[PDB]
């Protein structure tokens, strides 16, 4: 069914009207692309997954949007080769659940499991294990791409079509529609983590902990940090680090089903704050609560600690998500940018801190080794012009923004942040001379 629909990214801003094709028939999808290609110039087409990108990369005002979520077959899982063969519309939660009984683990998980394989590839997503596992694109062994000429090209990371493979990774759907892919999974003997927790008192402590060599001992690592408090409390963090557990590390209670996968506003409607919360006893409690060694945790506990806070309303509309990475060596610059945020009069509570490891060969891939930050600002007067200033500082400090989080940076800024963009554009124009694939983001960021 083709239907005119008003679409936004997860941020609920920059809405646009598109014809949304929603069909489980792959032949039908090929036809829609064949059609647009024969128009000989229109507003093009773009794939859309579960719409978890905050910005405008999965919409196409006055053009076609192809919803890929019906194409959601897991074709095979093989424990011996560790390979999964899945439709692009398969989501990571579905995949995780299907693969666990084989002793296989999704090699890269984002902070939400409601993302499609196509969206994971097109945004080259990263997770808590980036420093040890790279991003999603690193684990794709092949994918089938529906190109503008209406052909399906079988792409591999090292084969004859390697250039197009690596332009599609992180390509935000602008090389064509990923129909199907083979992913190499991580072997695992349990669905649990062994975790170590640390709590730092300041930005300086947070940085030292990430720079002291301890990161090499954990496959998974991420932190919450304070973005509101004045120094020295600015940049103090709760750090969660771990690795997948082996069967013997589990307590007997859980050894029987090692691979099995199994809130607070309902218990405490008054809130969590008491008379002690912000004084010295509170500080002591938080420090001890966030400090531990060898704690066995399931996925929700280790990986989705946002889940227990239920209704606590800070992620829908009226918030601007901002994510950037600063190269590792630029520690002084990084610290400066954190100070700029604190003094801005814009207050973010939901803050992510993570040290990225080595980048991959995708020219538009977001992650580079360095200090990754997410912040979430309430929309209020002055914010648009302030984040523009942030863009300037991110750029001048060698860093970049993430397309999966952006709806408002300029083409000029984006291009300077991605010095391989011309290289990428040359590939896209080779594979899509007629701009059959197009999106609001493509036009805004001049990637069309
Ligand atoms: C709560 C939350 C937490 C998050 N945490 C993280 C995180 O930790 N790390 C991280 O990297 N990201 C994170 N994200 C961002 C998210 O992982 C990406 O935006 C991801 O691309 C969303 O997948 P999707 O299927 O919803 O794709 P959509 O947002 O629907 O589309 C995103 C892009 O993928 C393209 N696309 C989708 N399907 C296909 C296809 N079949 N072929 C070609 N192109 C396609 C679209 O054209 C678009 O350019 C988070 C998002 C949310 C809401
Ligand atoms: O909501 C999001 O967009 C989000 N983005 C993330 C980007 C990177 C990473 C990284 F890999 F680095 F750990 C994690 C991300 N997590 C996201 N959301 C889940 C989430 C956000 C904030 C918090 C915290 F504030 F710390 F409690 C806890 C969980
Ligand atoms: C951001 C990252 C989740 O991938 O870490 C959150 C952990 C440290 O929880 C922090 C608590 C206090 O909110």
């Amino acid at each position: 069914t083709t239907t005119a629909t008003r679409l936004t990214g997860w941020g609920r801003t920059a809405p646009s009207v598109a014809n949304v094709l929603r069909t489980p028939d792959a032949e039908m999808i090929v036809k829609a692309v064949a059609r647009v290609a024969e128009s000989g110039g229109g507003r093009g087409a773009i794939a859309r997954g579960l719409g978890r990108s905050y910005g405008d990369n999965a919409q196409n005002g006055g053009g076609l949007v192809i919803d890929m979520t019906p194409l959601n077959t897991i074709h095979s899982i093989d424990a011996d080769t560790k390979l999964v063969d899945i439709d692009a519309g398969v989501n990571l939660d579905q995949l995780m659940k299907a693969a666990l009984p084989f002793g296989l683990w999704v090699p890269v998980l984002p902070g939400t499991r409601q993302v499609t394989v196509g969206g994971a590839i097109a945004c080259d997503i990263h997770g808590k294990n980036h420093h040890s596992a790279g991003s999603f694109g690193n684990h794709v062994r092949s994918m089938d791409l529906l190109t503008a000429d209406g052909e399906i090209r079988h792409l591999t990371p090292t084969g004859e079509d390697a250039e197009l493979f690596w332009a599609t990774v992180g390509g935000n759907g602008l090389t064509g529609i990923i129909m199907r892919a083979t992913i190499e999974m991580t072997p695992t003997s349990t669905a649990y983590f062994i975790a170590d927790g640390d709590v730092t008192a300041s930005l300086d402590e947070t940085i030292a902990l990430h720079s002291d060599g301890s990161e090499a001992r954990y496959t998974y690592s991420s932190a919450w940090f304070d973005a509101i408090s004045a120094p020295p409390k600015l940049g103090r963090a709760a750090v969660s680090r771990g690795r997948l557990a082996t069967v013997e590390q589990l307590p007997a209670k859980l050894r029987s089903e090692p691979l099995k996968f199994d809130t607070l506003p309902d218990v405490f409607p008054n809130g969590l704050a008491n008379k002690y919360t912000f004084g010295p006893i509170g500080e002591l409690w938080y420090r001890k609560s966030g400090t531990y060694r060898g704690k066995v945790q399931n996925l929700t506990q280790f990986y989705h600690p946002l889940d227990m806070f239920g209704e606590w309303a800070y992620g829908p509309a009226g918030f601007l998500q901002y994510q950037f990475v600063i190269p590792t060596e630029a520690v002084d610059e990084f610290k400066k940018i954190i100070g700029v945020i604190q003094a801005s009069g814009h207050y973010s509570f939901l803050n992510v801190f993570k040290l990225f490891g080595p980048r991959n060969q995708a020219p538009l891939s977001f992650p580079i080794p360095g200090w990754n930050i997410c912040v979430d600002f309430p929309i209020k007067d002055g914010l648009g012009k302030f984040v523009s200033e942030l863009d300037r500082r991110v750029l001048e400090f060698g860093g970049r923004l993430y397309t999966a989080k952006d709806s408002r940076t300029t083409a000029e800024t984006f291009h300077a942040m991605y010095p391989r963009v011309d290289e990428w554009i040359s590939v896209r124009r080779k594979v899509d001379p007629l701009r059959v694939f197009a999106s609001d983001m493509a036009r805004r960021l001049e990637l069309l």
